[PDB]
């Protein structure tokens, strides 16, 4: 049985909304309980100068002593990380403890990581070639993409369903053939042409 | 301004888009429009999914519901968006491009995805892009839907290398040192060090976005 903590400044953002079938607890932490002071700061002027913030160290740390162990697997969803791929989701899905800290793009202080993985394990990862402004959506896509893994290539062809005839189109005559070998190969060559289109990376 | 409704089969969870979050809306800059696809059944059971023809797992979503919708919320100068495993890839060019568009209309699927007479059927009238947000599975689009309107909308007007390590105050903290060249105020070194740290975390982690074999 999986537990998940978030640790987010967008608590409101990650509260689950209705699969409770008690497979997996997911607690999500606003990160301004670690704050210091009275205006609950969680993040200051980056050094060498330059835009936007960077994450306190001494907030993060606190807030991940608190609720990491030595069995978490701590998640850094970052523009800057390893890529985040299916065969890391299949990874992370036989996790007992995973914690996702969720921080702006410009970042964390990079102690809080370095510290961290000298006592846990640390992943630092992206979902995409693309920037969002904090790892909230991130974490999102991360919680889905493992959970539905825990019990309870090619790119895929176009599907279709009832009826078989919709707008002056019709279901491929051949997906109503009762002739099953000939459809997988239908399937195939379908999946062939749509990957040289849309993902010619995928064939090397 | 910006328009974009996203037509999902689960409407309460594209909520964190709301209030405390960079999704915008508050200062009317966008506005983001939720609507439930089984508005447009007509059955009593409002069921918007079918077994696949040609057989196979899973369920396909029927193509009768999302055309209703589609008639009812596109025009021919909507940019319609169906997240997929199976896209093109979403990346931060289609990110600015999309930023700059009047209308887009996001089309959540479920299940094994949504027949495909929807999206060519669409094509027709407007311009359809259907898009993978990354190598991995989702349950449905909805969380994808999320991220493109959080890649997009912090790149509306009114609003290569991989990033290397950042620090901010205390200059030690568990024994742990900013590096010094950090704190020297020369602009230089620190462009130096920068430009440094991210070629060897670029090379570490993306090997790939410099023209090298991937792990
Ligand atoms: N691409 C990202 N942008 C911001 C935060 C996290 C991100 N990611 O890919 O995990």
């Amino acid at each position: 049985s999986m537990k998940i903590d978030v640790v987010t400044i967008f608590p409101e953002y990650l509260q689950p909304v209705r699969i409770d079938a008690g497979l997996v607890d997911v607690a999500v932490h606003d990160l301004r309980r670690w704050t210091h002071d009275v205006h609950k700061s969680v993040d200051d002027s980056p050094y060498g100068g330059g835009p936007g913030m960077v994450m306190k160290p001494t907030v993060w740390g606190d807030a991940l002593d608190e609720i990491c162990t030595s069995e978490t697997l701590l998640v850094v969803p970052t523009p800057a990380g390893y890529p985040f791929t299916q065969e890391t989701a299949w990874q992370w899905s036989t996790e007992d403890h995973l914690v996702i800290a969720c921080g702006r793009y410009e970042g964390i202080d990079q102690r809080v990581a370095d510290d961290a993985a000298t006592r846990m394990r640390v992943r630092e990862v992206s979902i995409g070639d693309y920037v969002l402004n904090g790892g909230e959506a991130a974490a999102l896509v991360i919680i889905e993409a493992v959970l539905r893994l825990v019990p309870g290539s090619l790119l895929e062809g176009p599907s279709y369903t009832r009826p078989p005839s919709w707008r002056g189109m019709d279901v491929p005559p051949v997906l109503l053939s009762g002739d099953h070998a000939k459809i997988a190969a239908w399937r195939a060559e379908q999946s062939r042409q749509r990957t040289i289109e849309r993902r010619p990376d995928l064939l090397g």
